């Protein structure tokens, strides 16, 4: 049997723009159970993340006044985000087409799935992804990433950018004098990957390298086998400076690294 998935079920009776896929945040659809689920997830992550999340992340939660006890009102959050870096969040139904996603980031809009899991949802997207948007260097990286979507689409290279996004914005680590810390949203919203990625001898921790990353496969249904480590958000922004077109064409011919591979030139940590 095939039953409707959570995206389908949650969006019953709702609409979205056929071109940009946004909708007003449907506040009336959040039940008491939704707010309680949010509060439980927020409490869980805030207990586990000190000394694991990068300090900027935890500061962003506070500066944006991300609600601890209910699903946040996007408009209220936007008042703080806009004043900090000129970014805003927009509600979307769930996963959206790549060219739409890139167009949003290129215009300093961060798409956030509106609905919550039952006890890539609103907790993952808002709690995991949004706090670092108050950091001007990280925000500029996302904008530059977005702006690259047009060229990538024209060259059939969106999956090569998707690898960069996955291994930075979703699953990135940042080294600090106090020890390795986490900035990837997929880790920051996770119950246990937050532990494994810092504490386990199992995964590879490899120094950030743009070409290497864009040549690296990833898998979505398991903890990462490789994490890429930056020294600064400036390293991410600076990585977007050159022309990606000849990088894409070089990679198009190559065999990608597997998700668990170590490459000959890796700086291994
Ligand atoms: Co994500």
């Amino acid at each position: 049997f095939v039953v409707p998935d959570i995206t389908t079920r949650k969006n019953v009776g709702l609409s979205h723009d056929a071109n940009d896929f946004t909708l007003p945040q449907p506040l009336d659809r959040y039940s008491a159970e939704d707010h309680a689920t949010w509060a439980t997830l927020y409490q869980r992550q805030c207990k586990l993340l000190p000394g694991r999340a990068c300090d900027e992340f935890l500061e962003g939660l506070e500066r944006l006044e991300v609600d601890a006890d209910r699903v946040p009102d996007f408009n209220k959050l936007n008042e703080k985000l806009m004043a900090a870096t000129g970014w805003k969040i927009v509600a979307v139904p769930g996963l959206i087409p790549d060219d739409v996603f890139f167009e949003h980031l290129a215009n300093r809009r961060f798409p956030v799935t509106w609905w919550l899991r039952e006890p890539p949802d609103v907790f993952h997207n808002l709690f995991g992804h949004v706090p670092l948007l108050i950091n001007p260097v990280f925000a500029d990286y996302l904008e530059a990433y977005g702006k690259g979507g047009v060229k990538a689409k024209a060259l059939g290279a969106l999956p090569m950018l998707a690898r960069l996004y996955w291994y930075t914005v979703e699953f990135g680590l940042i080294n600090t004098p106090a020890g390795m810390r986490i900035y990837g949203a997929g880790i920051l919203s996770s119950k246990s990957e937050s532990i494994y990625c810092l504490d386990s001898a199992s995964p590879n921790r490899v120094g950030f390298d743009l070409m290497r990353i864009m040549n690296t496969r990833y898998r979505i249904d398991t903890f990462q086998k490789t994490y890429f480590v930056i020294d600064s958000f400036k390293q991410l922004f600076d990585a977007t400076a050159p022309d990606f077109a000849p990088l894409y064409l070089q990679l198009a011919d190559a065999q990608p690294w597997g998700a668990g591979d170590i490459a000959p030139d890796d700086l291994v940590l």
